[PDB]
């Protein structure tokens, strides 16, 4: 066997024998979350096991979709490592575990916890999610769910992003653009309004909307666009930036929605030093090119890293780019006995990867020479 059971959940937990678990850390609608211990190295390791994967065609779509890109994207300083793979039983499996590496809390609850937090500490915490989004996009991968929880925080606050389950393609050729599939609907509250305005122009500006979102909230200690559905969420939003001009308006792929916003009152811009008149004008600067309501005047990701609101922390030399670009051939697979096949495929290609001029180099040169 050389694997220990647990009850956690009310479940079972099945483990790699080197582990012992210590504690719950969560659920959710795709699988539960526990924190281990390895008894050899005592390193600590989360170990999440994704549920019921074979149960709807989406289920299955999502924990392939999620464990191609953990791979992909193993080793950058701002993502969640994956360390390994497991599927206990797998004559007639419905989970798979995966072993990651391990955080403390994610950002949702430090502010929900109301502790103090600095302007460097804005700082610092938008400078990672920048830093790790540039290495997505230059795979061609727009991640579509940015959002305080999905950002995980240990002790020292150094910041990294999680969850691929809602990820998409990106093609600057717009039939392959247009052919990139989306299962699930992202959160009302960080979602861009050019998609739900149909502007059909779905590109990497998605995701810097979302930034924005998250630095709002980090200013004011609360959600900033806090909509209960999508018609109060696009009134919530025009209230703030105000009236689009006729450019803009016409740019709503959508009838009715442009008749609404046209036939609107006026609605003059809030300008962001009257809602955040303690804040540092360099952070307002950015907030404000973030969240331009029309995506082809708002700032590209390299555009925000040499904003002068982070030039402490900008160091190109630091800034990688991703070697290659991810394949999105497997979402047209649409038959669940083929998806079991790659999600085994998957598993233990990687359980078996992961267990296999400068002075010196000038003077050994010379000196081998000499001799
Ligand atoms: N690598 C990790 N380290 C520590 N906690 C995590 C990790 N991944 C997820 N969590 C937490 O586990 C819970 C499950 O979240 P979900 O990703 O929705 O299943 C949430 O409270 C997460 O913040």
């Amino acid at each position: 066997q050389g694997r220990k059971i647990f009850k956690v959940f009310n479940q079972d937990f099945i483990v790699d024998e080197r582990y012992t678990v210590t504690k719950e850390l969560g659920q959710g609608a795709y699988g539960i979350v526990c924190a281990a211990v390895n008894n050899q190295t005592s390193e600590g390791v989360a170990i999440k096991k994704v549920t019921n994967v074979f149960s709807k065609k989406i289920l299955a779509k999502r924990a392939l979709r999620e464990i191609k890109l953990l791979q992909h994207f193993r080793g950058h300083r701002n993502i969640t490592c994956l360390y390994d793979m497991d599927i206990p039983r797998p004559d007639n499996f419905n989970e798979t575990y995966l072993y990651e590496e391990l955080m403390e809390c994610d950002l949702a609850a430090i502010i929900r916890s109301g502790q103090p937090l600095t302007d460097a500490h804005f700082q610092s915490f938008i400078y990672q999610i920048l830093c790790g989004l540039k290495y997505i996009h230059s795979a061609n991968v727009l991640h579509r769910d940015l959002k305080p929880g999905n950002l995980l925080v240990n002790a020292d606050c150094e910041l990294k992003i999680c969850d691929f389950g809602l990820a998409r393609g990106f093609s600057v050729d717009p039939e392959e653009n247009a052919g990139y599939m989306t299962e699930y609907v992202a959160t009302r509250w960080y979602r861009a309004p050019e998609i739900m305005l149909s502007f059909q122009s779905y590109t990497k500006a998605i995701d810097v909307w979302s930034v924005g979102c998250i630095l709002a909230e980090l200013l004011g200690g609360r959600p900033f666009f806090k909509g209960r559905d999508y018609v109060d969420q696009l009134n919530q939003i025009l209230h703030i930036l105000g009236t689009p001009n006729e450019e803009t308006l016409s740019r709503i792929g959508s009838p009715r929605a442009q008749e609404y916003v046209r036939n609107l009152p006026f609605m003059a811009k809030k300008p962001f030093p009257t809602l955040f008149p303690n804040a540092n004008p360099d952070a307002l600067d950015l907030l404000d090119r973030m969240l331009a309501f029309d995506p082809s005047s708002r700032i590209s990701v390299e555009q925000a890293l040499e904003h002068p609101y982070l030039h402490i922390w900008h160091d190109a030399s630091d800034e990688p780019d991703c070697p290659t670009t991810f394949n999105f051939d497997f979402e047209v697979v649409e038959d669940v006995g083929e998806m079991r096949k790659m999600i085994l495929d998957e598993v233990y290609r990687f359980r078996q990867l992961v267990r296999t001029q400068e002075y010196v180099g000038q003077m050994n040169d010379l000196e081998a020479e000499l001799a």
